[PDB]
C-alpha cells in the first residue's frame, strides 16, 4: 500500500528546491512519499551505484575485503580526498569515483550486466562506457526501485554471498547513536539533465527499520547538504528520529 503526503513538500519549497522522499515501514509494509510520480521517475544513480558495484566487486574477488588498499594513481583531481589511498570503507565515505571506475573495468561488461539483472537493479542497462555508465550512460533507477533493492540487501537476499552483503552494509555506515543507525549512500548526478542529488539507505531502530530514498534538483553543489537535511526533517516530522 502507498500513501502520498504532500505536506513534506514544505521541506523542499522552504529551501527553494524540488524533490521526492520515499519512506518504507518494514514492519507494516507501507510506503509514504510526497510525490508518487517523481518517486517512480528514473534517474542516473550516480554514486548510489557504489552499493551494487561494491557488492559485485567483492563477490567476484575484485575486492578481497574492506581493508584492501587501492593506491592513488598519482593523478591530481579536483576533489582533495580522492588524491590519496583508499579502502572500501573510505572509498564509499568519500565517493571516490576513480576507485570504482577501476572496479568496473575489472568486473567487465558481461559480468556487470548479468549481476545487475540478478539484482533486478533499475533498468539493468549498462549501455555506455563500462567505467562511467552510472554517471553518463543508459542506466536509470527510481527512488522506489532503490528501496526494493535496499530491502533485498538488508535481508541478505541479493544473489551474492552473505559476506559480500555484510561488508557493503558495514561500508554504508553513515551515522549511529543511542537512538538510531543510518546506513546509506549519497549520489550527485551532473552529467545528464536534470542534475540531482540522491540519498538512499535505511534507519535502524530497536524494533523496526525505515528504508528511505530521496532525490532532489541540484543546480549547483551549494545545496548538496540538503540531501541529508531534508530527509532528516521528514524523519523528524514522522517521529522516526527525535
Ligand atoms: C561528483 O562529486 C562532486 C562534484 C562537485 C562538487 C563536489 C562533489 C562531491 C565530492 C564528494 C562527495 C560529494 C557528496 O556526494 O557529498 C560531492
Ligand atoms: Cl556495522
Amino acid at each position: 500500500e502507498w500513501q502520498e503526503n504532500k505536506s513534506w513538500n514544505a521541506h523542499f519549497t522552504e529551501h527553494k528546491s524540488q524533490g521526492v522522499v520515499v519512506l518504507w515501514n518494514e514492519n507494516k509494509q507501507q510506503g509514504f512519499t510526497n510525490n508518487l510520480k517523481r518517486a517512480n521517475q528514473a534517474f542516473l544513480p550516480a554514486s548510489t551505484f557504489k552499493i551494487p558495484n561494491s557488492l559485485i566487486a567483492l563477490d567476484l574477488g575484485v575486492v578481497k575485503d574492506e581493508h584492501q588498499v587501492f593506491k592513488w594513481d598519482g593523478q591530481t583531481r579536483d576533489i582533495a580526498t580522492w588524491n590519496r589511498d583508499h579502502n572500501l570503507i573510505t572509498a564509499m565515505k568519500y565517493s571516490v569515483v576513480p576507485v570504482y571506475q577501476e572496479f568496473a573495468r575489472q568486473i567487465g561488461e558481461a559480468r556487470m550486466s548479468k549481476m545487475l539483472h540478478a539484482f533486478d537493479y533499475g533498468n539493468e542497462d549498462i549501455s555506455g562506457n563500462v567505467d562511467s555508465f552510472w554517471l553518463d550512460g543508459g542506466i536509470r533507477i527510481s527512488a522506489t526501485e532503490q528501496i526494493s533493492f535496499l530491502r533485498k540487501l538488508y535481508h541478505n537476499k541479493l544473489h551474492v554471498s552473505e559476506r559480500s552483503q555484510r561488508i557493503v552494509k558495514q561500508a554504508m555506515l553513515t551515522e549511529a547513536n543511542g537512538d538510531y543507525i543510518i546506513r546509506a549512500k549519497t549520489g550527485y548526478s551532473t552529467r545528464i539533465e536534470p542534475k540531482i542529488g540522491w540519498w538512499v539507505g535505511w534507519v535502524e531502530l530497536d524494533d523496526n527499520v525505515w528504508f528511505f530514498a530521496m532525490n532532489m534538483d541540484m543546480p549547483t553543489s551549494d545545496g548538496l547538504g540538503l540531501r541529508q537535511a531534508i530527509t532528516k526533517e521528514v524523519l523528524k516530522q514522522e517521529k522516526i528520529i527525535p
